[PDB]
């Protein structure tokens, strides 16, 4: 092998971008898509994807946000076993991207991201169960670089730090409690324990500690 | 893979379990071996359910003293992602940890950790007492290893969610899901009822609901466990 090699010095977009366009080829393919889901917010989460579909493609699925319904991102949401691939099936055939691979992955960070590397001419299990393992092999290493150079831009709180205090502060409000209960359950202060979720929320840019916690826990922060 | 697929359908207990990772172990060149599971819940405290056929009096101080939540390959597992490689003899810090994991033979090992349904967080471990893990053998068994580890999981995963991951049972409707949504970055009621142009009254019945199902005694803790378990998002 050699690829943790390249990754180890990788450090841009373009190099990512490149690194698996090769890839792509190199195993006999022409499309490829690597997205990733942030887990905030909740209500709307937020995806980023690089590419090479076709430019009218590309624009086309956001404009009318097809990532709501696309079926190849909704099994990268609640299944983690890979997955060998209505007008909108219509409108993307007639684009070069009806044979494909999507490889789920969960990352650092609560990200949930996925190797799509489609094709323009399909299922081989003479080619599946002959690279399903490699494939597989490099989702892993890839999300693990891309999510080190998306979380800035798409994760800011990725560099969050919490003090301890504040980790347990987090942890019993997890599970819903009051600041008075907290007091009790840890023999001390209440004032004390508000001081403490009140310094984390503003380290994790939440409005209020509920949302704090949510995003502490959604990024390992409380693991 | 010569049917390690079917081998793995069959599996319906704990020792059966067992008995795979262990010719897996043996099949694989180590010498012990590793497997567990961290449930999520409660959020407080996870609790963790693990084999292993470490010497028993390795087994017995990893118990008592709760390593699992000092073991720094555990560590790596939860909050990096990736398989990792590692020799005892190497670390700095935690030397009361590794000195006495060195002393019961447990030296060089090969360890991939893996998400799965639920919430579960999964972790094979390769162990032995000499001879490392060199380029030359990661080169070969690596990917094999990555995949017989999704494999183990999802059993493990089906085979124990039940007590492991109680609430792992649970349904949402649209509506309860949407307002623990909601819920989770803070709105009440009334700023859900508003948001969702339905009724206060209503916002509330689904809440109360999706609070007893996920057998919660407040609603924060409902939402924490329902995005714990992937319910949500
Ligand atoms: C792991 C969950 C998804 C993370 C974000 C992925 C965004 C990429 C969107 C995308 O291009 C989905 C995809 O690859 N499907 C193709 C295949 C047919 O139509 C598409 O757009
Ligand atoms: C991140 C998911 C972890 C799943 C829980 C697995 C618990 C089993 C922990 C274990 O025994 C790992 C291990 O082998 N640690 C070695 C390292 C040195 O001493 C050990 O016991
Ligand atoms: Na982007």
């Amino acid at each position: 092998e050699g690829y943790l090699e390249i990754l180890s010095r990788i450090t841009t977009e373009e190099e990512f971008f490149s690194l698996v366009l090769e890839i792509c080829g190199n195993y006999g393919f022409e499309f490829f898509s690597f997205g990733a889901r942030a887990p905030f917010p909740l209500t709307a989460p937020k995806y980023h994807f690089l590419s090479n579909y076709p430019g009218e493609w590309k624009s086309r699925y956001i404009s009318e946000d097809y990532t709501s319904i696309d079926p190849i991102v909704r099994h990268g949401l609640l299944e983690y076993t890979p997955l060998i691939w209505r007008f909108f099936w219509e409108e993307a055939l007639h684009h070069g991207i009806r044979h494909g691979w999507s490889i789920p992955v969960r990352g650092k960070y609560g990200l949930i991201s996925m190797l799509s590397l489609v094709r323009s001419s399909s299922i081989a299990a003479t080619e599946i169960l002959e690279k399903e393992s490699f494939l597989l092999w490099i989702t892993s290493m890839l999300q693990a670089t891309f999510g080190d150079l998306l979380a800035p831009r798409i994760v800011p709180e990725s560099n969050v730090r919490l003090t301890a205090r504040e980790t347990e502060m987090l942890k019993w409000t997890a599970v819903g409690k009051t600041y008075g209960e907290i007091g009790l359950i840890l023999s001390i202060d209440q004032r004390t324990v508000k001081f403490h979720i009140v310094n984390a929320m503003r380290k994790l840019n939440s409005s209020n500690k509920a949302e704090a916690t949510m995003k502490a826990y959604a990024i390992g922060l409380l693991n």
